[PDB]
């Protein structure tokens, strides 16, 4: 059968994404916009700097609705994100900048009507000046990555961990390394997983029309793991 979070996604969902943000105390908005289609685990969205970032664009790539996940038919019992819909699940993580400062962040992600909506805040501290981050030394692009759920049963959700390498501009790698919990919003039961992964690929443009500074996102997302 199929679940009532899952009868959610079966067509094009309309995405808003807001994030509030303060690194070092340079504070920032983005809202973003798009949609998801998770039959075949595709997110097209374009961000804007609303209120220049103060990070690169692309440290923001993870925190800008895995809900739109591809679950095989084989593993739809551990969808977890989609179970937990509409009331929908708050999501944290803590995310290490190898040798450089850190983000936290949390969002709120559920339906507002037809619209799913990603609400963020994040709070980076420790922060280099002459960094990777704050000195802007990041290539504009994004590499695949593998990103590893397993079932947190005593928080009735789910733990999740993974490491993006991004590119820097003189050819080396930034690390960061995501630590990530998510518990339903809802007081109903959810799908909690046997141990599996979501292969991710990404990539980043820019709309030629526009002046603000903004981000383009392509992204394609498939559970794997399981067979």
């Amino acid at each position: 059968m199929v679940s009532k979070g899952e009868e959610l996604f079966t067509g094009v969902v309309p995405i808003l994404v807001e994030l509030d943000g303060d690194v070092n105390g340079h504070k920032f908005s983005v809202s973003g916009e798009g949609e998801g289609d998770a039959t075949y685990g595709k997110l097209t969205l374009k961000f804007i700097c609303t209120t220049k970032l103060p990070v690169p664009w692309p440290t923001l790539v993870t925190t800008f609705v895995q809900c739109f996940a591809r679950y095989p038919d084989h593993m739809r019992q551990h969808d977890f994100f989609k179970s937990a819909m509409p009331e929908g699940y708050v999501q944290e993580r803590t995310i290490f900048f190898k040798d450089d400062g850190n983000y936290k962040t949390r969002a709120e992600v559920k339906f507002e009507g037809d619209t799913l909506v990603n609400r963020i805040e994040l709070k980076g501290i420790d922060f280099k000046e002459d960094g990777n981050i704050l000195g802007h030394k990041l290539e504009y692009n994004y590499n695949s990555h593998n990103v590893y759920i397993m079932a947190d049963k005593q928080k009735n959700g789910i733990k999740v961990n993974f490491k993006i390498r991004h590119n820097i501009e003189d050819g080396s790698v930034q690390l960061a390394d995501h630590y990530q919990q998510n518990t339903p919003i809802g007081d109903g039961p959810v799908l909690l997983p046997d141990n599996h992964y979501l292969s991710y690929q990404s990539a980043l443009s820019k709309d030629p029309n526009e002046k603000r500074d903004h981000m383009v996102l392509l992204e394609f997302v498939t559970a794997a793991g399981i067979t």
